[PDB]
DNA sequence: GCGACACAGAAAC
DNA sequence: AGTTTCTGTGTCGC
């Protein structure tokens, strides 16, 4: 009925089938680690400006809500929230040095303005993109939006428990406790330590996230979850690390820059989940029908 | 099958 | 210790 796995930090993931067991909306049992991510590929090389040394990059993603491991499949629910978090790391560069240097794409060298992550959902069988939607905590009483590109600096991925604890914090004191985990405030550094060309100072905003946290995410309400044969569709969640450049034959998405001009999110690395099943609104997907 | 509204119960304070 | 917030899901009606 409930299958329990121990997480890396000592919390548990408790997998249950909502067709058989109804658990309260805010139960800690709704929090669990989802499927592991796998490398899809590496794309454009990045090199430090003078040394010419190649920056080796690694996406560090995890799903902390919305997916259960049920008899050999990973299962989500159309109507319910999932959480996908990600950082990236640079194995061969400490953060403090990284922020002070400058980086080019090796395509022929385009200056990297900043690094960022975006997420996508796909039909895993045909590579078709599927829309994702996010809400605020107010849900229907607030706006819905599509996941945005998240400027980010390299950082360890917080433990599952930390993502849990930070999920619905209002109180100012607790916010302060978690600030340094999720944000770098560029306006608080010593500006004299940095060259005008430094990477830190080509980020678009002073408040820079250390962790991309996509919470209250759902597949669009219009997705069909079954194939015509009534077999389940297979979906997959993708995380892409990119370098944003000023575009004045390699994979990239256009990005609406801060100054207004047309920018380029140039792909560096992409990871994805194994196939995912999503259960629709059918009453037979719920324990209430029994 | 989908948008909207409603109820419920644990978290957050 | 009580109030409000958040989120899984029951339900209506088109």
């Amino acid at each position: 009925v409930i299958l329990t796995q121990l997480n890396e930090d000592g919390t548990t993931s408790n997998y249950f089938d909502k067709r058989k067991l109804k658990i309260a909306p805010r139960s800690t049992l709704q929090f669990k680690v989802g499927p592991p991510f796998e490398l899809v590929r590496d794309y454009c090389p990045v090199v430090e400006s003078h040394t010419g040394r190649t920056l080796d990059l690694r996406i560090i993603p995890r799903i902390d809500r919305g997916f259960d491991h049920i008899d050999e499949e990973w299962v989500g629910y159309k109507r319910n929230y999932f959480t996908l978090v990600s950082t990236f790391e640079t194995a061969n560069c400490d953060l403090d040095t990284f922020l002070k240097s400058s980086f080019d794409l090796l395509v022929g060298r385009l200056r990297v303005q900043y690094f960022a992550i975006k997420i996508k959902a796909k039909n895993d069988d045909d590579d078709t993109e599927i829309n994702l939607v996010q809400h605020t905590a107010k849900r229907d009483k607030g706006p819905q939006f599509c996941p945005s590109v998240c400027p980010l600096v390299p950082s360890p991925l917080p433990k599952h428990q930390t993502i849990r604890e930070a999920s619905n914090v209002r109180n100012i004191t607790k916010m302060k406790k978690y600030d340094s985990t999720f944000y770098l405030h560029r306006d608080h550094v010593n500006y004299e330590e940095y060259g005008v060309d430094s990477l830190l100072f080509s980020y678009p905003e002073d408040s820079i996230q250390k962790v991309a946290r996509y919470e209250r995410v759902q597949f669009a309400s219009s997705i069909s979850v079954k194939k015509p044969s009534q077999q389940n569709k297979h979906f997959s969640l993708h995380v892409i690390l990119g370098a944003v450049v000023d575009p004045d034959g390699i994979p990239y998405d256009e990005l609406a820059l801060k100054n207004g001009s047309k920018g380029m999110f140039v792909y560096l690395q992409e990871m994805k989940t194994p196939p995912l099943i999503i259960r629709g609104r059918s009453p037979s997907n719920y324990a209430s029908s029994q």
